[PDB]
């Protein structure tokens, strides 16, 4: 009965009942309680086979959103498989994001594969530094290395207050692409609303460089360590900066239920669950500080 309540939950917040919901602790956990996790079923995977390639065993992707990897390694039985999913967007918009876990040293030439295959403008990373090589590793070169046939060089660093953005080149035969590479380092260990600023901002940075993209944007990838709780935040925060802007109001709960669809357990805890609300009450402030 999990799909059908996440088909249809919805809570549609104005402006005024926005900032107050974000801070109601009371309204927002028997809201998120009330949400299923839509966790996998572990007997749709070999999890003994895959133990190499998952960070945790119960966070596994969901079948029908599961990012497949089609370059052919006969060799490898496993060559086809990262812990990753499709993530609809705005108006339930099909691939505009992938949701994956941080990368592994085993998983690094798997997640580099992935950037190719989906042909990846944009990868927002969401970390701590003190997490670094335990919660994510770098799997990025100091300035070029080859994997899979791939030429990845890091061009430029950005250095910003809250995130450092690498410019990368990716190469392999006669193709040549550009990678923008947000590494945000201001996650919060406390979501109090004073922290929401900095990831407001990377998201409508975020937006703002896939705007430049086109239209037929690729899907952005979003990695924090298991890769739906961080990831979850943002991109939930994503869709309801586009939802606002455009409709007046949000709808978290029914984008956290569409989010859950696509992958188990996106928006891991309660907290998760209102920083999205302070972010989004955050954003509706700037909007009328501009009308
Ligand atoms: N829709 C896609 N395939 N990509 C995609 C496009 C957009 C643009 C933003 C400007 N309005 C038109 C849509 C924004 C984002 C994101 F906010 F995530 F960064 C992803």
């Amino acid at each position: 009965s999990a799909h059908e309540y996440l088909l249809s939950a919805s809570r549609v917040l104005r402006a005024e009942e926005l900032h107050e919901k974000a801070l109601d602790p009371f309204l927002l956990q028997a809201e998120f309680f009330e949400i299923p996790m839509n966790f996998v079923d572990p007997k749709e995977y070999d999890i003994p086979g895959l133990v190499r390639k998952n960070r945790y065993k119960t966070i596994l992707p969901n079948p029908h959103s599961r990012v497949r990897l089609t370059s052919p390694d006969p060799e490898d039985p496993l060559s086809s498989y990262i812990n990753a999913n499709y993530i609809r967007g705005y108006s339930g918009e099909e691939k505009v994001y992938i949701a994956t876990q941080g990368p592994i040293v085993s998983t690094v030439a798997d997640f580099w594969r992935m950037v190719w295959q989906e042909r990846t403008p944009i990868i927002v990373m969401i970390t701590n530094i003190e997490e670094m090589n335990e919660k994510c590793t770098e799997y990025w070169p100091e300035e070029q290395v080859v994997h899979d046939g791939v030429e990845i060089t890091v061009q430029k660093v950005i250095h910003t207050e809250d995130y450092r953005l690498r410019l990368i080149s990716l190469r392999r035969g006669t193709e040549e692409r550009t990678l923008k590479h947000y590494w945000f380092t201001s996650w919060p260990d406390q979501k109090t609303p004073d922290r929401a600023p900095p990831l407001l901002h990377l998201v409508r940075e975020v937006e703002e460089a896939a705007q430049q993209e086109g239209p037929h944007c690729s899907p952005i990838i979003v990695h924090c360590s298991a890769g739906i709780g961080r990831t979850g935040c943002f991109i939930a925060t994503s869709i309801c900066c586009q939802q606002l802007r455009r409709e007046g109001v949000v709808d978290i709960l029914k984008t956290t239920c569409q989010l859950r669809q696509d992958r188990g357990g996106m928006i891991q805890t309660c907290e998760q669950y209102q920083f999205v609300h302070h972010a989004m009450s955050l954003y509706e402030k700037q909007l009328s500080h501009q009308s």
